[PDB]
């Protein structure tokens, strides 16, 4: 009996009845830690942008390289007429770098986790899940028969507890975010390693905030903790952050690899990545390899950063990595601190429930090597400012 | 255990003859192309118009990549829209005729995404039975009442709607082109019988963006509903248009709702300038050149024709979506082989994927296709056709 434009209109009024209708911003110049929103030079803390990689040039010029030489697509997925040279040149320098038996590039980190995560898993195994993991590895586990089990978030104890009350003549895949997107801590995979390996389990990693950032020239999370060739720890990342493209990435064991081809429903029925995100990516291997300098200059400006707002009293729930949140409750107050930053030509998004829990509203900033110390002072000035009016400090 | 469970996995899918080793193509996206180390003539690809490797696309990539850079460094909702996808997002609506259009991160979450974002506990769903995998997906993420009516069968799906209602919303789900077989969903009958019943059509044009309708506006536009506000389309950017992404084109009012509650565009890196530029570059050409798909169908008319001399059933395929029936599997699998040995190259299909006795080769004419390539196929399909003993 409901009609579009009346079912649409139903749902938009409950979204501004619950507070959480929200209007993005259009930026109007290149992703740079300054750049322009509604006609003003602000200073970014909004993007994943953590080298500096979005608009450098080297990047810009090995893409051109590949967009003359090879075109504007691939015209089908992998597994018929999508797999080109640049898709293996990649995943070969993908797993050199990562240093991993195997690479493969998905479409993006959003449907590797349903790629994987479907490809791994059948009606029998057990997951344990962090309770603060990504939306994404949400919507991958609805897809597969498996057992979903949640652990206390980053509670080892609790997690222990959860893997003597499930066993399997199958699989245990105990399941976390690396970095985790909006709180900005590490997984303890010093501890959960260990454990996975007294109880026959193996542990997944998605690292779209470890990849670029974490270990030896930011090849990430599992590689810091020094886990990199146990054939038990799957990792899967998304190539748009750090990176600053597109696609993610699933690495480890050569034969995992061969399975994905064969068994991951986003790599069997949607296009490969053009010429011009593969050059990028090409580019941005080199670059770190050649630059090892900005991933030391990421961590000096987020220890900086972290150490001011400690000093103003604002509360950065003990966040480890360049992900710097602060939060506000409710998200009308988060949305507000948003506007009062923006008015100080300071731009960092009010984050809200459906993307972070319900209470629990916060301004993510992010850090980068990018960013220069007059830009991290203009920040800590306005987040001053910001601060006293609301009397949070 | 992890190897183990791999090793497990990958056995048995040889044992059901399901285990596939992807070809490397060594050139670009066209018509003909290099496949382990022969030049082949291309039928596998979906490069429906030419534009995979057409310099015009190449030269408005390059053009805004150099302007904006490799990457969006963020969400859409976030840090992640500039400037360029709002450029693209007002042509596209305008080439399409809606009042609005959003771009997703593929067609694949386009489907998960508008679903997900319209349907809730206590809505149903009218799906055609040969609905495409994407769409599948997308359902098993809310909570409406699945149903099925049988393919493009417009009696059945009455009889649905007569025996199934809701205070809530009733949303027939159809591929616009249908992947396989290539036939058209019957709109011209199916939107009627929607406004009969007071449901929403949803069609997945994929294979019908940038083929069907004046200047490949697409299915939607062909059938001439484009600016129904209770007619909703998803498709591809990957296939004719020739980069990667999918669109949602509709009602004003859609494109506010996916902004909020579409989960692949709240929670995945939007696109990069150069894959914007390319798009934008696509729909700039074909307004330049309306011809290309003029020659998509003559193309797609001259080989169908042909295979139809040489005595080939061809599915009533109306699409340059081109079936070739070889019957049981075995012998489409072998054909295929045989096809390459030619060097034509076009894919088999089989019994998991088509009915039993109802294997057949997949080509796809495109726009790039010159007649010199077009007869070598056939040559070739009449050579495969002779030895195997299925044409005179
Ligand atoms: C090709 C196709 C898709 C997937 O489009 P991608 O851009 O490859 O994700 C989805 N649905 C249908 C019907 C298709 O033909
Ligand atoms: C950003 C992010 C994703 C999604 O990455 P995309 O490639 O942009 O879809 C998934 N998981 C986590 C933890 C992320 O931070």
């Amino acid at each position: 009996s409901l009609d579009l434009r009346a079912r649409v209109r139903e749902e938009l009024e409950r979204l501004k009845r619950e507070g959480l209708y929200i209007s993005p911003k259009v930026l109007e110049a290149p992703q740079e830690p300054v750049t322009r929103v509604e006609g003003r030079e602000v200073v970014n803390l909004a993007s994943n942008n953590y080298l500096g990689f979005a608009n450098h040039p080297y990047l810009k010029e090995k893409a051109r390289q590949y967009l003359e030489k090879w075109g504007a697509g691939s015209g089908a997925v992998r597994t018929i007429a999508g797999t080109f040279t640049y898709h293996v040149e990649l995943e070969e320098a993908l797993a050199r770098f990562k240093g991993t038996e195997s690479a493969l590039v998905l479409q993006s980190g959003f449907t590797a986790n349903q790629g994987v995560l479907g490809a791994l898993l059948k009606e029998g195994d057990v997951v344990f899940s962090d309770e603060l993991n990504h939306a994404s590895i949400i919507d991958g586990l609805r897809l597969t028969k498996a057992t979903r089990l949640v652990f206390r978030h980053a509670d080892v104890a609790h997690l222990e507890e959860l893997l003597k009350a499930h066993d399997t003549d199958g699989l245990k895949l105990i399941v976390t975010d690396g970095v985790f997107s909006m709180d900005g801590d590490i997984a303890p995979l010093d501890k959960i390693v260990p454990l996975a390996k007294k109880y026959k389990a193996v542990v997944y990693v998605d690292d779209a905030h470890g990849s670029g950032v974490l270990g030896e020239k930011g090849k990430g999370t599992v590689h810091h903790f020094g886990f990199h060739q146990d054939p038990d720890v799957v990792q899967v990342a998304t190539l748009s952050k750090a990176w600053a493209g597109i696609g993610g990435y699933a690495a480890g064991a050569r034969e995992l690899k061969d399975l994905l081809i064969n068994k991951a429903r986003p790599f069997l029925f949607s296009t490969s990545h053009p010429p011009a995100v593969v050059g990028a990516l090409l580019g941005a291997l080199e670059l770190i390899e050649k630059e090892p300098e900005r991933v030391e200059r990421l961590w000096e400006n987020t220890r900086y950063f972290k150490r001011e707002l400690a000093r103003l009293g604002y509360d950065t729930l003990g966040s480890q990595t360049p992900i710097t949140p602060v939060l506000f409750g409710e998200a009308p107050l988060a949305f507000e601190a948003s506007r009062l930053l923006l008015e100080e030509g300071v731009f960092a998004v009010g984050i809200g429930f459906p993307t972070v829990p319900r209470g629990k509203a916060r301004i993510r900033n992010i850090v980068t090597a990018a960013h220069t110390k007059e830009m991290l002072d203009k920040a800590l000035e306005a987040y001053e400012k910001v601060g006293k009016r609301l009397g949070i400090i």
